[PDB]
C-alpha cells in the first residue's frame, strides 16, 4: 500500500524557495509518528530541503542523476522506488510537489495536515479528486503557544 502525507497552507502551497517557511512542531510530530519505521520516498529537491537523513526510517530518494550519500538509497524511477521498499504493508511517500503527482494515482491513503495559514509559495501539493477520497479521521487544533497557526490532521483513504 503507498500513502502520501503532506502539510497544505491555504490554497495547497506546501513549499516556497525549496523550504516549508511554517513552523508547527505538532505536525512534525504527528509526521513522525506516521512514518517511524516505514520506508520514505523523495525527490531530490525534498531531500536537499530536509538536510539529512530521518532516523528510523528507510529514506529512498529519487533522482535522474547518480547518488551523492549512501547513508540513503537512490533510484531513478517510480517502479524502483516501490521494489526498493521492499515487502512492507505501507510505503511513506513524503513529496515534493513533482512527486506527489506521479504518486497519487498509486495512493490508497492521503495523511493531510490543513494549515491555517497564508503563504506565498511555489510549490502546491496536487489537485486530487474529492470524490475519490473518504475521511476517516479528522482532529481540529487551535493554536497555541506553541503552534502559531490552527490546524487539522485528516487521513483519507481512496472509496
Ligand atoms: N509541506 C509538505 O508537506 C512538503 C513535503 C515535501 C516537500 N515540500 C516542499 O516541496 C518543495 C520541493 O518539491 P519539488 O516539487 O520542487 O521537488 P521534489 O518533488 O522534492 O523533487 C523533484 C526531483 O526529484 C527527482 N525525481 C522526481 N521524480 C522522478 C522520477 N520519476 N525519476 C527520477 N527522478 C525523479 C528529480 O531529481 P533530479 O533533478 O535529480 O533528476 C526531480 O528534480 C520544497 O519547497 C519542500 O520544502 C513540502
Ligand atoms: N504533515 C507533514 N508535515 C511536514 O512538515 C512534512 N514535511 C515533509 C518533508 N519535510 C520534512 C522536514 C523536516 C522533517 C523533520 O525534521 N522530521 C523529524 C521531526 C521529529 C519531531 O519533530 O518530533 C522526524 O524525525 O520525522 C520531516 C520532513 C513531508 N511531509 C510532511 N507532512
Ligand atoms: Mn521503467
Ligand atoms: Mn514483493
Ligand atoms: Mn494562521
Amino acid at each position: 500500500m503507498i500513502s502520501l502525507i503532506a502539510a497544505l497552507a491555504v490554497d495547497r502551497v506546501i513549499g516556497m524557495e525549496n523550504a516549508m517557511p511554517w513552523n508547527l512542531p505538532a505536525d512534525l510530530a504527528w509526521f513522525k509518528r506516521n512514518t517511524l519505521n516505514k520506508p520514505v520516498i523523495m525527490g531530490r529537491h525534498t531531500w536537499e530541503s530536509i538536510g539529512r537523513p530521518l532516523p528510523g526510517r528507510k529514506n529512498i530518494i529519487l533522482s535522474s542523476q547518480p547518488g551523492t550519500d549512501d547513508r540513503v538509497t537512490w533510484v531513478k524511477s517510480v517502479d524502483e522506488a516501490i521494489a526498493a521498499c521492499g515487502d512492507v504493508p505501507e510505503i511513506m511517500v513524503i513529496g515534493g510537489g513533482r512527486v506527489y503527482e506521479q504518486f497519487l494515482p498509486k495512493a490508497q491513503k492521503l495523511y493531510l495536515t490543513h494549515i491555517d495559514a497564508e503563504v506565498e509559495g511555489d510549490t502546491h501539493f496536487p489537485d486530487y479528486e474529492p470524490d475519490d477520497w473518504e475521511s476517516v479521521f479528522s482532529e481540529f487544533h487551535d493554536a497555541d503557544a506553541q503552534n502559531s497557526h490552527s490546524y487539522c490532521f485528516e487521513i483519507l483513504e481512496r472509496r
